[PDB]
């Protein structure tokens, strides 16, 4: 199924969103760039407790490309969310079932490095002015949009 | 080549949370939604919606329908040839991944803690919900009307 790497993101906000809409969704493990976040009362607002439910796993920014190496191995096919030249359209953009979700930071988003190291990447059209959307929405999008294939699939 | 006029309508007169509205602004504004409905325009003078709309609302119409008001508006989009969709979780909803989309649709999305109260509910043309595999008992109200919105123009966009 689906992993979710949040490890870029600073703001506990978005990481407490992004908890929550992991869980209600069956994702199989949010990574997260720090387990202390966790306990932060911002990220616990905005979460309600789903981190009691959901699998989470710490890998800090310096160890994803390793990790996400690792998780090719395993047969993951690592998918940056980004607007990029070179992204597929959602609307057009079929998931694996092994999926692997990378969100940028808010305001860096993804850098060259990682993606670099990705299979491919993905982007959210948009028709308003407004540069890009929340990095939590993003996922959030991602997400459901994975599950909704899912469920028709099976 | 050509951009055709937005009838998606997304009513956020029930929501409380500035930071959902501002946060639902932007999401709107992005997708190109024909119009944001609000309970109270005072939501855009607070720091918390600007902060997450990021001046969405310089660019996508907001209109202000107190809830008191909404009966009447609900009644009025009807007359427009809009379906009322009621974004929720009750036992008459059809799932999203079910849901065929009208080209003119109005989204009616719930209070944060207290739903669609029943007196809309009757005047809702239909229920839409999202299906969920978890233990937690909802999404937030915002998200929630992200996933509709973006379904909404995933189906519009393959037609
Ligand atoms: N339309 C979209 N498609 C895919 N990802 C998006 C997106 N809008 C926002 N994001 C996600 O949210 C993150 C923060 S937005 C910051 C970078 C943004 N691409 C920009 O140039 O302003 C991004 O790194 C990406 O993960
Ligand atoms: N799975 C879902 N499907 C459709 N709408 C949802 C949803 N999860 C949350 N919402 C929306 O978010 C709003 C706030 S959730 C409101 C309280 C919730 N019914 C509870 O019992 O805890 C709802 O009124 C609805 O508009």
């Amino acid at each position: 199924r689906l992993i979710v790497v949040a490890s870029l993101i600073d703001k506990p906000t978005n990481l407490g969103g992004l908890c929550r809409t992991c869980e209600v969704f069956g994702a199989s493990v949010l990574v997260v760039g720090s387990l202390q976040c966790i306990s932060d009362k911002q990220f616990q607002h905005l979460s309600v407790s789903a981190e009691q439910w959901l699998p989470l796993v710490e890998v800090k920014p310096p160890q994803l490309i390793d990790y996400l190496q690792q998780k090719k191995t395993e047969g993951y096919t690592i998918i940056g969310v980004e607007q990029t030249a070179k992204s597929l359209d959602l609307t057009q953009y079929c998931f694996p079932e092994k999926s692997l979700l990378l969100l940028g930071n808010e305001r860096e988003g993804i850098p060259a490095n990682l993606i670099q190291q990705l299979d491919v990447c993905v982007e959210i059209p948009q028709q308003g002015i407004i540069r890009s959307l929340n990095v939590h929405v993003s996922g959030a999008l991602l997400i459901w949009e994975y599950t909704r294939q899912q469920l028709l699939s099976h």
